């Protein structure tokens, strides 16, 4: 799966760029007070575009490791929560959640990286997973409660935003745990790549759809 993994990096790079340019162009189709999440979403795909180029160059040099993705994640995961809050909150409530959810997301990714950079199945490996998993659940529970105030088309549009994250992000912990049950190292990189594309481009598209409802 070496050639597939490398070819998927290039596919992701084009995919992230495609998402970046699509969101930047479509940003004026929504009213200015609803554009911030669209801009953030494009920034998200653009950072991922930048990193997937870096990871492909790393793979050609023969020096890649799974820890290279974490540089991406530590920036974009907090920004993805921000692009969701950008469309669901305002004022003091927005500032508090951005801080709190962004701290939690950073802790989740850092704890993951701690466990990632040790032997599969070591104590550091399990320590990282438990801390990251706890922050993951806290985040998903907070995301579920976020829709509890919406109504009408906004609730429908937010349900799609919520469900993409709830469903699409499961692959990340699953991929982390799999190498302790079998030889899943190669497939973990293939699936993370595909998932990053769906999750970043897809979330941007759904945030844009939500900004469309808010402007219409
Ligand atoms: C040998 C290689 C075989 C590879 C085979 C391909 C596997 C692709 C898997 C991706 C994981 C992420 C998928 C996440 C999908 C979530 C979709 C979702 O929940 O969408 C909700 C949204 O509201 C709808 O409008
Ligand atoms: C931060 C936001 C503000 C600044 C936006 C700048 C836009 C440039 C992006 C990278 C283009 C070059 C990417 C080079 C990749 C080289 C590599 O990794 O190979
Ligand atoms: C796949 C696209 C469709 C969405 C699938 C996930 C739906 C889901 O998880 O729904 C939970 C429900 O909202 C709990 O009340
Ligand atoms: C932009 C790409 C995304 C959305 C990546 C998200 C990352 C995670 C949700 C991963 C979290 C982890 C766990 C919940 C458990 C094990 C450690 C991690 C970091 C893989
Ligand atoms: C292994 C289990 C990891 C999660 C345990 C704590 C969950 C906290 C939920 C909030
Ligand atoms: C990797 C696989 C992650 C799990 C995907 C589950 C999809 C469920 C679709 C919605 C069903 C109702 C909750």
């Amino acid at each position: 799966m070496e050639e597939l993994t490398y070819r998927l990096f290039m596919v992701a790079t084009v995919g992230m760029l495609a998402g970046t340019v699509f969101l930047l162009a479509s940003s004026r189709e929504v009213k200015p007070e609803h554009r911030r999440g669209v801009y953030i979403s494009a920034l998200v795909c653009g950072i991922a575009w930048y990193h997937y180029q870096k990871m492909g160059a790393s793979w050609e040099s023969g020096s890649y490791d799974t820890g290279l993705r974490y540089v991406d994640w530590v920036l974009t995961v907090p920004l993805m929560f921000v692009e969701v809050l950008a469309v669901t909150r305002k004022g003091a409530a927005y500032n508090e959640a951005v801080r709190n959810w962004g701290i939690a997301a950073t802790v989740m990714i850092g704890a993951g990286y701690y466990g990632e950079t040790s032997a599969a199945g070591s104590n550091e490996y399990w320590t990282g997973f438990v801390i990251a998993m706890a922050t993951y659940v806290w985040l998903m529970r907070n995301l579920q409660a976020e829709g509890e105030g919406l109504k009408g088309d906004q609730a429908v549009a937010f349900e799609n935003i919520k469900n993409l994250i709830l469903v699409g992000w499961i692959i990340y912990p699953l991929g982390y745990i799999a190498p302790v049950v079998g030889d899943f190292d190669a497939i973990r990189e293939v699936l993370y790549t595909i998932a990053d594309i769906i999750n970043k481009v897809g979330l941007g598209v759904l945030v844009l759809q939500m900004a469309r409802v808010q402007s219409g």
